[PDB]
């Protein structure tokens, strides 16, 4: 459904995911989450240690889903450049999907700016994994180490995810794919 | 000073704002909302740190939303001034793009950088009907129009694709500038801008 995608626990996690992703975090109270999840507050605390734990579980779901999708993209082509293209296509398919609302991690970090906050740490860990992954792919496309190119590809991805819910998603996706082709060309020379 | 707080717009704002109480309110809201976020920061925090009563707040602003919009308006004015000054600093269309890019980098590298004020606000105000969302889109469209018009003057084409590309790099740079080594972010961004300039020139 969304780009990264006990019955009571599943309803809680699914509801928190949907609402936090679409609407934001601080503005969304556990009373609304429990009401929409059709559980009580006591049931929420039976599964999660509080709102913070629930937020982290939401982000963990997103992390796991994205990792699976990026891994599947890497599995979809035997060629390093084909794998980069497949990752880029996955990103676009998310951007153009109904209910796209930007990067879950960039949206969370806007609200959790203290670097040592667990939400902030989760954001940085996910981002570093993604940077490492695309850097490694690009290192296999050309003779160089892919380090500068990886940063470049991440910059394009960050701008695409940010603008995809603020500007025509078809146009954002077109610009992003052209940018990716340019990075692939750049490293091949 | 925050990245959007230049001498010209700040001085002109001061001339428009003879109330010291109003100035403390706006300065306090700007500092805290920018650094920390918006929903998590109550008007009770702003009045305390602005050293005014709640009744003084409401004498100057109609509520929290009015104050948020005033903060974003000052950021908008400050960035417009900086970008327009950057365009004034070079007579050449490509030099103007490079100057705008240097202005962006200067902000990213500045102490207290905490990302794009507008991207951070819209993360918290996703409802397109909300005045904060509308303000963010208005600022962004002005910026896209501005760089598209510059790029249209660098090469023979209309600069439309190039302008969207430059905005994508800018958005990525602002988003990552507080999440990654700002010097490395700046280097990547400037290299990207050079690539866009080359692309439009053929
Ligand atoms: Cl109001
Ligand atoms: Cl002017
Ligand atoms: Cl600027
Ligand atoms: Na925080
Ligand atoms: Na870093």
């Amino acid at each position: 459904n969304l780009y990264f995608q006990s019955e009571a626990r599943a309803r809680l996690l699914g509801t928190a995911t949907r609402i936090f992703y679409a609407e934001g975090i601080h503005s969304v109270g556990i009373d609304r989450i429990t009401a929409e999840a059709q559980v009580t507050r006591a049931t929420l605390y039976r599964h999660f240690s509080g709102k913070d734990d629930l937020i982290l579980a939401y982000l963990d779901q997103a992390d796991r889903g994205i990792r699976a999708q990026v891994t599947a993209a890497r599995g979809s082509s035997p060629a390093a450049d084909g794998q980069v293209r497949a990752v880029a296509r996955s990103i676009v398919d998310g951007i153009r999907s109904p209910g796209f609302r930007g990067c879950a991690f960039l949206n969370a970090v806007a609200e959790y700016p203290d670097p040592a906050h667990p939400v902030h740490r989760a954001v940085l860990a996910h981002r570093q994994w993604f940077l490492d992954t695309v850097t490694e792919l690009l290192a296999q496309v050309g003779d160089g180490d892919g380090v500068a190119a990886g940063r470049h590809l991440v910059m394009l991805r960050d701008g695409a995810m940010a603008a995809g819910c603020l500007f025509d998603p078809e146009l954002v996706s077109e610009t992003f794919l052209h940018g990716v082709e340019g990075v692939l060309r750049d490293v091949s020379e």
